């Protein structure tokens, strides 16, 4: 789990024999294998947060998107992650769009991608994650919490049927639930980001997770892009604080083309994922928590690749932070890295722990 050789040999020759999304299959496919370092990173009680109704044992997790059938969870937790998200996953399967869909920007260590929402769906996620439920309930109250994302078909006629679907049948088995209403690459999915249907949906949501039973009830979440209007952002903190939602994901990849992307695939349609969007979703998280007041719990994401990526998205409103395109770039060994990296930091700049780094800059 050498940092130095995944990054300067492994990947880049990696990334030369396979195109993205085989990239992706296999590593899938060597992780819910075990067939991945383990990580020798040990964790400190400076990393520990409890937020969501949950202890997490460390604030660095894997963001929806790379486990989105739910087939290598187990191999996630062995690389270190604090906890996992799985999906997103649909109502029924689909196959998503058409390939090639994911690209490489190796000069902007970002990726763009319009996967489709490709899913086995919930029926497949339901049945895979009943295989292994009890083992999951302890890792969760051993500090690895789990977290589903969902989202919908691309023919479906109603979208909120969708979700409280995917909420009866996979809420049971998570941790947390999030509403994915900020992927890029479904027509028509951001805009149930505005504000009256918004509150519409989210009300059939909650109103869906509320009538679980106790021990079987999950945290609500809402996904947004980083591509919000202020007018955007200002409503779905108002709907968000009306409805009492559990916390944000900050952010989805952006639809936006930053200025100085040297990328030759730079315009292929898709999200943007990865450094080009790290202050972007940074400053976006710096938003939702004024908006809210601080006191709604969010999950940090969007080209966090070191300690100091995190930390910034900590201080600046983040209770949790996810990664995923780093992994891509650099292998399993910047989880640890992170962490590491992460820990240093907070001892250098005075925190006791990261909980007491959460929201820091707004208090100066
Ligand atoms: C290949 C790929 C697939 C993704 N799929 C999903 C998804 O299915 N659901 C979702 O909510 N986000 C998805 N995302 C977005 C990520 O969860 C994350 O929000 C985004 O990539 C920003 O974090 P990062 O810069 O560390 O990659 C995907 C991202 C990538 C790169
Ligand atoms: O996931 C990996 N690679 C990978 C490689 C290793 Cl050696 C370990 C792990 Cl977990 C993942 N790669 C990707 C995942 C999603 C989208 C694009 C890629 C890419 O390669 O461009
Ligand atoms: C029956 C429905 C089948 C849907 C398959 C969707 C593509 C799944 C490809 C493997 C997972 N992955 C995200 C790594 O491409
Ligand atoms: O939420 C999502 C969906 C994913 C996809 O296209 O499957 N692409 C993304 O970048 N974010």
């Amino acid at each position: 789990g050498d940092e130095r050789f995944y990054a300067e040999h492994l990947m880049p020759t990696l990334q030369g024999l396979l195109d993205p999304e085989s990239a992706h299959r296999l590593a899938v496919r060597f992780t819910s294998l075990g067939l991945l370092p383990r990580a020798r990173f040990q964790d400190s009680d400076m990393l520990e947060v409890r937020v969501l109704g949950h202890k997490f044992r460390n604030p660095v997790g894997i963001a929806a998107g790379f486990d989105k059938h739910g087939e290598a969870v187990d191999g996630l937790y062995k690389m270190g992650f604090g906890f996992v998200e799985i999906g997103s996953v649909t109502p029924k399967p689909q196959e998503g769009n058409p390939r090639p869909r994911v690209f490489r920007l190796p000069e902007d260590q970002a990726v763009i991608n319009r996967y489709g929402f490709n899913s086995h769906g919930l029926s497949v996620v339901e049945h895979r994650l009943r295989a292994r439920q009890q083992k999951q309930a302890k890792l969760t109250e051993d500090g690895l919490p789990l977290g589903v994302n969902l989202g919908k078909n691309k023919t479906s006629v109603d979208a909120a049927e969708d979700y409280a679907e995917g909420v009866r049948v996979l809420g049971p088995l998570a941790d947390y639930l999030v509403v994915n209403v900020s992927s890029p690459n479904t027509a028509g999915l951001r805009s149930l980001q505005g504000k009256a249907e918004l509150r519409r949906l989210l009300t059939k949501v909650l109103q869906e997770r509320d009538g679980l039973r106790r021990v079987h009830r999950p945290a609500v979440l809402v996904k947004i892009a980083p591509d919000l209007t202020s007018q955007d952002k200002e409503d779905i903190a108002s709907v968000v604080k009306e409805l009492g939602i559990d916390g944000l994901i900050v952010t989805n990849t952006t639809v936006s083309r930053p200025a100085g992307l040297q990328g030759a695939l730079r315009s292929e349609t898709g999200g943007l994922s990865g450094k080009p969007l790290r202050d972007l979703s940074t400053q976006t998280i710096r938003e939702m928590y004024a908006l809210t007041q601080g006191r709604v719990p969010i999950i940090g994401v969007g080209g966090v690749s070191s300690g100091q990526d995190a930390l910034e998205k900590i201080r600046a409103g983040a209770s949790l932070v996810q990664l995923y395109t780093a992994l891509t770039f650099w292998g399993p060994p910047v989880v640890g890295k992170v962490k590491r990296e992460l820990e240093a930091l907070l001892k250098e700049q005075g925190f006791g722990g990261v909980t007491d780094a959460i929201g820091a800059d707004h208090r100066r």
